[PDB]
């Protein structure tokens, strides 16, 4: 039965709320919308019809009370981080190879850079794996801060 979805339409919105009067006005527009309430018999004169003009708490929507709250807080913020007075917060260096900030003596330069002289004294990606060039070159590596050689 057809009967159904026509009902359906009337269920899907039980606040029927059109524009922002006054509660008596709202009564009137539902009246002549739903029906013609011209020279009624009865006094209807109380009768009122939910409005986007209120809400739960009797206050006059403006705008959605929610955008208000949510406005509103934002009055709440002072001035971030404005620091004044002068400060002294050190720090070690930030260039040399700064995941670890140098290893093994030798010179460094990029992040990258350490991980991939890392992996030449093992462990970075590089303890053993499986395989080897066997006889490998140089043999003697002669390092220290001052010179580094093989």
């Amino acid at each position: 039965t057809n009967v159904v979805p026509a009902k359906d339409a009337p269920t899907t919105n039980s606040p029927p709320s059109t524009t922002s009067p006054n509660q008596a006005a709202a009564d009137a527009n539902q009246q002549q919308a739903g029906i013609v309430s011209s020279q009624s018999g009865p006094n209807a004169v109380g009768d009122s019809a939910p409005s986007s003009s209120v809400n739960n708490d009797g206050d006059i929507i403006t705008r959605p009370t929610s955008d208000s709250i949510a406005a509103v807080a934002n009055a709440t913020k002072p001035a971030a981080v404005v620091s004044d007075p002068q400060s002294m917060k050190v720090t070690p260096i930030v260039n040399p190879s700064s995941y670890v900030c140098n290893v093994c003596n030798a010179r460094f330069s990029t992040m990258s850079a350490l991980s991939e002289h890392l992996r030449s004294d093992h462990r970075d990606d590089a303890s053993t794996l499986l395989a080897t060039p066997m006889i490998n070159n140089a043999i003697r590596s002669f390092l220290t801060a001052w010179d580094d050689i093989r």
